[PDB]
């Protein structure tokens, strides 16, 4: 629980920093594609954005439904709303869009990148989907673990794991990272054990330029948290949510992640 | 210095390593043995094929004054009374990152059993189309079954010092190595200051080995094995004959560990 909050917190002042660029930009039709969007915890966050459209997607059917109920309920208590299931790694986006040649002012992708990292195919395309789409000036932006973190502790081990009681990651060997389909586990007890994959930021940056983007920053949880907390805001809805200091098997587990942001050029 | 016994680890590590695959290749074919030795310098691996037997050397390097040294060195190998059988050699200046070598062989249709790359493939990510260039000079011409054999820096272990650096610098009294900048670590054009106390003061890029393993597939290579310095060691040197020569060459300084430690050797195979 106090992890999601935190993460949350994350996400929050992530998704602010660029709603805010994006609103001293444009001025009206401000569109968002969530890929990857799960159950949807990240609706309220675009309700407070004051956002006009929002594209949510997942793999998971069943998350996508749960995700537009979520949106319904909040919609009888806004921005005009799209649920559409698809492996964003596989299939294309434009193929489904109710309207095939609509723009993004956002991508948002929270926690899902890395599940396309099994070929080179499939981050091609979950980044093809993710921005090229993108008005010019657009943003991508996202969360996905620190491939470095995750060797640097995957070698400091003994076995090819290492986590403590609320999260496991076993790696398949040791050694061995290839660019694509270096697979491990991560074990979120109990949640979720999902097999995920590796990403090499510098892989994934000089991809996003097939896509004509460009890095805006990348930032361990640490750092982003260490810069993020000296604004105001940011530290009042911190009280605002509950939250203080993580534990350290929760800073442990938290600390593995980076955030990353890209846009769109000219 | 005790440059003098790095040097002379570093030529038991290239022994190892060069031993493995010429044997290796020596039983696979009954026939002449023909190699390439990309970035040769001075020829400081000359002896470590007149030991190996081989029949034909291709010596290339970017640098004309290192190539006239080692062929210097050579024709003085030749000179001496156990020299009957020692292979016939050809010396090529060339940037092996820009330049195609198969156009400046005598025989443009030649090819290797091993090209052997010792610490010189990572001067080639300056760019894509220099690292992608190296590697089409280095696999390309290699026959079905041949072999590319290497040492190069660990990026891992070049990071992991930087980051863990408090500034952009990291050495000792050895050796210091400047970053231009922490936390960007480009694919290509990543480039780090390399100072070698007294010996050399040279650019290098880093290279991330899981891409030069994905590139070097276009070139239809496979991963034999990739061990880091220590790795390697600690695996060779139960081996009696490994030993035996390494003592034939005391144990490492810590400054001068922590100099070797950086470095990975890498071996790719050809595929039918
Ligand atoms: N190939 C793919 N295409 C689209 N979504 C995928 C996917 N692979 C995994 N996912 C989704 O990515 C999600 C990861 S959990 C992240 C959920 C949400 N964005 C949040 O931050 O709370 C899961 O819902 C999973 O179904
Ligand atoms: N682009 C390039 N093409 C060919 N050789 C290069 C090169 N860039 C650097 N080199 C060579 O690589 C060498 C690295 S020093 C290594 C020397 C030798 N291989 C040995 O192990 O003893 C230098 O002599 C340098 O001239
Ligand atoms: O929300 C986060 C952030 C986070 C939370 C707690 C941590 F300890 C570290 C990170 N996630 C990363 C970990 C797995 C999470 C998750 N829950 N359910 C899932 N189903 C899937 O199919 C794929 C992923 C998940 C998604
Ligand atoms: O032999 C090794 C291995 C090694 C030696 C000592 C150590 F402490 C650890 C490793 N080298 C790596 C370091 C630079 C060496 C070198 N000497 N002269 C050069 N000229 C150039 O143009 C480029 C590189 C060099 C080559």
């Amino acid at each position: 629980f106090y992890l999601r909050n935190f993460n949350n917190w994350m996400k929050s002042v992530l998704i602010g920093e660029f709603l805010e660029k994006v609103r001293q930009k444009k001025k009206r039709d401000i569109t968002v594609l969530d890929l990857g969007c799960g159950k949807g915890g990240d609706l309220l966050k675009w309700k407070k954005g004051r956002i006009n459209k929002l594209v949510c997607t997942d793999i998971a059917d069943v998350s996508v439904k749960q995700c537009q109920q979520r949106y319904e309920d909040m919609k009888n208590r806004i921005f005009s709303a799209e649920f559409i299931t698809a492996d964003s790694s596989k299939e294309l986006l434009i193929d489904k869009f109710r309207d095939p040649q609509m723009c993004f002012d956002i991508c948002s992708c929270q926690f899902v990148c890395h599940y396309s990292f099994e070929s080179y195919e499939q981050a091609d395309m979950m980044l093809r989907n993710a921005c090229e789409r993108l008005s010019p000036g657009g943003y991508f932006i996202g969360t996905t673990p620190n491939s470095f973190e995750l060797i640097r502790r995957l070698e400091a081990s003994e076995t090819e794991s290492f986590g403590n009681e609320i999260y496991t990651v076993k790696f398949q060997k040791k050694g061995d990272y290839p660019l694509f389909g270096c697979k491990y586990d991560f074990n979120l007890e109990g949640v979720v054990d999902v097999p995920e994959f590796l990403v090499y930021f510098p892989l994934l940056n000089e991809m996003a330029k097939k896509y004509n983007m460009k890095l805006v920053y990348k930032k361990t949880f640490l750092e982003f948290y260490e810069e993020k907390i000296k604004n105001n805001e940011n530290k009042m809805l911190l009280k605002r949510m509950g939250l203080g200091c993580l534990s350290k098997s929760e800073w442990e587990a938290t600390s593995i992640y980076l955030v990353f942001a890209f846009e769109k050029q000219q």
